[PDB]
DNA sequence: GCTTGTGTGGGCAGCG
DNA sequence: CGCTGCCCACACAAGC
């Protein structure tokens, strides 16, 4: 969401100074879209996908429409969440 | 090229 | 009081 993301503690809230774009689940991938659930392993669960999400948790290849042709690389999800637990 | 579809971008209510 | 769950309008890309 706007908030933060549905990763695990990403309070990356919309700021210029950092660089990221936010961007919708990959609703119209739902297959794919249901492996990011699994990178949400967290616990008390985030948004759905109709929130949004920031560019730091895939991989730039991934990143959206500029993908393959107008969605994200099929193949890759989200894997940039976190690394375990946050302090 | 313009219009339509999907992505982009953000919000409100109930309980620790 | 903030977070989780779900929705609409505009720009960009494709079709006519």
């Amino acid at each position: 969401m706007v908030q933060s993301c549905s990763a695990y503690g990403c309070k990356n809230r919309y700021d210029k100074d950092k660089p990221v774009s936010f961007h919708k689940f990959p609703l119209t991938r739902p297959s794919l879209c249901k492996e990011w659930e699994a990178a949400v392993r967290r616990k008390n669960f985030k948004p759905t996908k109709y929130s949004s999400i920031c560019s730091e948790h895939f991989t730039p290849d991934s990143f959206k429409r500029e993908s393959n042709n107008k969605l994200l690389k099929e193949n890759a999800v989200p894997t940039i969440f976190l690394e375990l637990v946050p302090r």
